[PDB]
């Protein structure tokens, strides 16, 4: 049943994967990973390859690789990643030190997109209907996303869309540093650390992309933190009595009051021309109370979306257990959970 592999050095790279993989080509790379595009002569899907960097080499890589694969193997949703495949050319867990990931080719994401054509209201519509779409699912089993920005969203040709997440490097202070697409999505309370964070997180993304989409610029395209938390309070008004108390972190707290108080601004104002319905959207989504924020489910059910809400089209996602998130063990038992995981994969209908 094994497959045959056969090896290739790629950008100082031993690759081995099996012989249905073809054509091999690199993509990107960085800390946690490499990537290829290749032909996959079996479904004849085209194909994006991540070889995995060092899986194995502490236990935070460890249970990190451990975190991905249960993810892929479980997210099985029209808007979010495919795991086609998943393999390591090792014989036994003795020598398993390798794991390699395989799904659907991007290409295109929503990036250029937004910068390469010109995008309708209907477009508009299509696209956010599909993140949320994909969001309700992924959030129904309580995974959140907490990185979605434009680089994360795959759109095909028909303007299909997909969630993935396109991270081959550390989320360190440096990378969240500075005028940087790497935070300019990110929700108040994750960015600043001012609280236990929830999923309506993902939703704060949600609405500086669907504003993006609407005027094709950055809506908060802040030069640092600071920048950008005054880029966001100008237009969502300063926190009140209720939000501030909520804020744990004291530290941050203090800073908020020292700023002049400012009224939430007028959205029409702000998105000139654009349909009253998205106006109405955006000011549910762009909340700084995170209580307060519509959730995906809800933001379905709105008229913007009535050309394409269909609730017996809008699935959830089977239950996911997360308990091991609790769990301390060490590099070789995260491993061979691993190690079962690859093992025990099963392909999804050919295709
Ligand atoms: O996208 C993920 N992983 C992944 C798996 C396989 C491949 C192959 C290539 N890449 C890089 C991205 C890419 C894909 C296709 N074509 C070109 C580039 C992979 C990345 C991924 C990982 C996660 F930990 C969470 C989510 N999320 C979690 C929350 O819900 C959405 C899924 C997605």
């Amino acid at each position: 049943e094994r497959p045959t592999f056969y090896r290739q050095e790629l950008n100082k790279t031993i690759w081995e994967v099996p012989e249905r993989y073809q054509n091999l080509s690199p993509v990107g790379s960085g800390a946690y990973g490499s990537v290829c595009a290749a032909f996959d002569t079996k479904t004849g899907l085209r194909v994006a390859v991540k070889k995995l960097s060092r899986p194995f080499q502490s236990i935070i890589h460890a249970k990190r690789t451990y975190r991905e694969l249960r993810l892929l193997k479980h997210m099985k949703h029209e808007n979010v990643i495919g795991l086609l495949d998943v393999f390591t050319p090792a014989r036994s867990l003795e020598e398993f030190n390798d794991v390699y990931l395989v799904t659907h080719l991007m290409g295109a994401d929503l990036n250029n997109i937004v910068k390469c054509q010109k995008l309708t209201d209907d477009h508009v519509q299509f696209l956010i209907y599909q993140i949320l779409r994909g969001l309700k699912y992924i959030h129904s089993a309580d995974i959140i996303h907490r990185d979605l920005k434009p680089s994360n969203l795959a759109v095909n040709e028909d303007c299909e869309l997909k969630i993935l997440d396109f991270g081959l490097a550390r989320h360190t202070d440096d990378e969240m540093t500075g005028y940087v697409a790497t935070r300019w999505y990110r929700a108040p309370e994750i960015m600043l650390n001012w609280m236990h964070y929830n999923q309506t997180v993902d939703i704060w993304s949600v609405g500086c992309i669907m504003a993006e989409l609407l005027t094709g610029r950055t809506l908060f395209p802040g030069t640092d933190h600071i920048d950008q938390l005054k880029l966001i309070l100008r237009l969502v008004g300063t926190p009140g009595a209720e939000l501030l108390k909520k804020i744990s972190s004291e530290s941050a707290r203090n800073y908020i009051q020292s700023l002049t108080q400012m009224p939430k601004m007028n959205f029409a104002n702000v998105f000139i021309g654009a349909n009253p319905l998205a106006v109405d959207l955006l000011e549910k989504m762009l909340v700084l109370d995170s209580d307060k924020r519509i959730t995906a489910a809800q933001a379905l059910a709105h008229a913007y979306f009535a050309q394409y809400h269909d609730p017996d089209d809008e699935p959830v996602a089977d239950p996911y257990d997360q308990s091991f998130e609790s769990r301390d063990l060490l590099i070789d038992e995260w491993k061979s959970l691993t190690y079962d995981e690859v093992i025990s994969f099963v392909p999804p209908p050919l295709d």
